[PDB]
């Protein structure tokens, strides 16, 4: 279906739903909470989602957002993701599950209905993933289907970074481009039929989780979808 | 192989190779020439290409540029493309061939070695293309393999638009995202093994052609390529 929205900053959160530990702070979406001294709270997850559902049948889409990861140590955890899921999709487990999965079913593709691009600051040995920080595409599992190294220089830059995520509904390809100013650029593409996974309604949004020594902030976000008929 | 470059504008055109009717103008790359009255010169093609060749084996890349199409009537032609080809690729035919193909072989995939994302302002009936203006991915042929409608409101906007083109060397997928400020967004992705098409060196750059009543300008451009080992 056709849907467009645009938040050049989050001085407005008019259409945004906040769940779990996520909140509007400093004209951004703050995905996980901080205490009254500004310290990241461990073992929390939160979602900030566009409130209105849409459909993916015969649809392409483009979305872009800017974000900052603020770390207070060289061992931050756990990262955040942009995700698509059904509209009743709740905030799930904190830690390495990134608020997107339940421990009992995290790697079971038949038990999950969620597609995400993840920015993973913490190397987990509880399931298969790279030995370094990484950006990944996730289809129904915490074990990414396509993954690439995320350079520490970019991770710790404190820069406002940009992501572009698009879906070509004809070729059934999900793509992410991630860029840092005067820094690294990242490209991941993966063939996945989103309409098959999601034959009804979906909502798009962000999920972050701790972990430790890390807060994740979205600073802007826009989106457009169009019919491929 | 690994190559990066960055032109925040074209105050300098050092390491750009120009051919045909393309030249440096007012801190831009002007793809096709204008006459002493400022009027687009009909039936001209030009290339502006980065000078340093690179290799595609086990390589991913990201490129972005901004551009303007200047039309002087409601019947502009022909458009421009970003393209990859061997480094001795010459300027080819003007008009709907976009500077990229010769008439006798333009639709014969075995007779060409060029891949492009094209911005096509002129619907040609001399071969198969859509009945409206369109953005396309071309693989060895002027008949695009993937095409999407390009809205006339964007075409004629006179805005500074942005393109992002990426290649995922693991999945072998070329993707374009094109964006207009308060305008349309476009997404195309296609599977193509660029290292198989181009076993040796290649350059990346632009090709524009007239046509009539149109000049194409590139205002900024950056590129990075990284190994997939
Ligand atoms: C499985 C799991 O969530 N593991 C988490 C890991 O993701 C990270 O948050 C870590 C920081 O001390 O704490 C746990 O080990
Ligand atoms: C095959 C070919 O190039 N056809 C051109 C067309 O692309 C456009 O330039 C037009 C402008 O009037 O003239 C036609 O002759
Ligand atoms: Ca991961
Ligand atoms: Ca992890
Ligand atoms: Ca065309
Ligand atoms: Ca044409």
């Amino acid at each position: 279906s056709e849907l467009s929205f645009n938040y050049p900053n989050f001085q407005s959160v008019e259409d945004i739903t906040f769940q779990g530990g996520a909140s509007p702070r400093n004209e951004t979406l703050q995905l996980t909470p901080t205490d009254s001294n500004g310290i990241p709270i461990r073992q929390r997850a939160g979602h900030a989602v566009y409130s209105q559902p849409f459909q993916l049948r015969d649809t392409s889409f483009y979305t872009t957002f800017t974000f900052v990861i603020r770390t207070t140590s060289n061992s931050p955890a756990d990262g955040f993701a942009i995700f698509i899921a059904p509209p009743d999709f709740p905030v799930k487990r904190y830690g390495g599950y990134l608020g997107l999965f339940e421990p009992n079913t995290a790697t079971n593709t038949s038990a999950n209905k969620v597609v995400a691009v993840e920015f993973d600051t913490w190397v987990n040995t509880e399931w298969k993933e790279p030995r370094y920080r990484h950006i990944g595409i996730d289809v129904n599992s915490i074990v990414s289907v396509r993954v690439t190294r995320w350079q520490d220089k970019d991770v710790f830059s404190r820069s406002i970074a940009t992501a572009h995520v698009g879906y070509d509904g004809i070729s059934k390809i999900l793509t992410a481009f991630v860029t840092y100013p005067d820094g690294g650029n990242y490209v991941l593409s993966h063939v996945v039929d989103l309409a098959e996974i999601f034959p009804g309604d979906v909502r798009i949004g962000f999920s972050g989780a701790t972990g430790q020594y890390e807060t994740q902030y979205i600073h802007s976000w826009s989106f457009s979808s169009t019919s491929t008929n």
